[PDB]
């Protein structure tokens, strides 16, 4: 057919290649990857800015998403932060998932804890918290070469 | 796809025999597992604290290694700064290696970049990098459960 029809057909392949990608990923469970991708169907930024991506992939760790409206913010984190601090949202988590929020906003250069999320996460994070982390960063840093 | 995650994880189940296979570990050559192993016996009075093991992999990489004045370094980073900040060896360095320091000396508390070396790091390493992040990061939580 035509070149717009071709370069659909195209997006359509890409998508399932990445659908198929994604599929490989740790997850803490079958939630997990369901949320994942309902997120990255909502967050459609996600598509092109691998930082959206790698949100929506925390976004949907079942204490998070199951505890918090993630549907309602037009912002991935905007939940979790304003003029006062942290919210009673982002209080009611887990300590080493509120460690892992933090170190993804670190990423944006949005540091909301002293001690970082970062030095936090690396001094208590158990191995299942690092298997996130771990697959976190290398959705944020897909491009790598 | 996820294999060296899954070794990564392997790596912190049976920490309690890690001596027995860091020949195992991602190094980026040989000469980097080389610089770590001596490094790791030059160290031997304080490695059973895995930040100072994550500290001898980083220094054991060879443009860092060769900079390195290790004979005049208490710990594995005490060349990195002084009372007068970060030393010439430190600016010395390809920045994505000064990032990797940087983001170690985080793990401790010891901020020296802004951004971050984590958040620089984490917009900017390559897969080698990355890797290299990635090892360092499964040392240092080798007492994850």
């Amino acid at each position: 057919g035509s070149h717009m029809f071709n370069m659909l057909e195209q997006q359509i392949i890409h998508s399932q290649d990445m659908a198929h990608f994604r599929s490989e990923f740790f997850y803490v469970n079958h939630e997990h990857r369901e949320n994942y991708e309902a997120l990255l169907i909502y967050y459609k930024n996600s598509i092109d800015n691998p930082i959206v991506d790698g949100a929506c992939y925390i976004l949907a760790l079942p204490e998070i998403f199951n505890s918090v409206d993630v549907f309602e913010s037009e912002l991935p984190f905007s939940w979790v932060y304003d003029e006062n601090g942290i919210t009673e949202t982002m209080k009611s988590l887990s300590i080493p998932l509120q460690y892992l929020v933090a170190a993804a906003l670190e990423v944006t250069d949005v540091n909301i804890f002293k001690p970082s999320g970062f030095t936090m996460g690396m001094n208590n994070w158990n191995i299942a918290q690092m298997r996130i982390f771990w697959q976190y960063t290398a959705i944020i840093r897909k491009e790598a070469l």
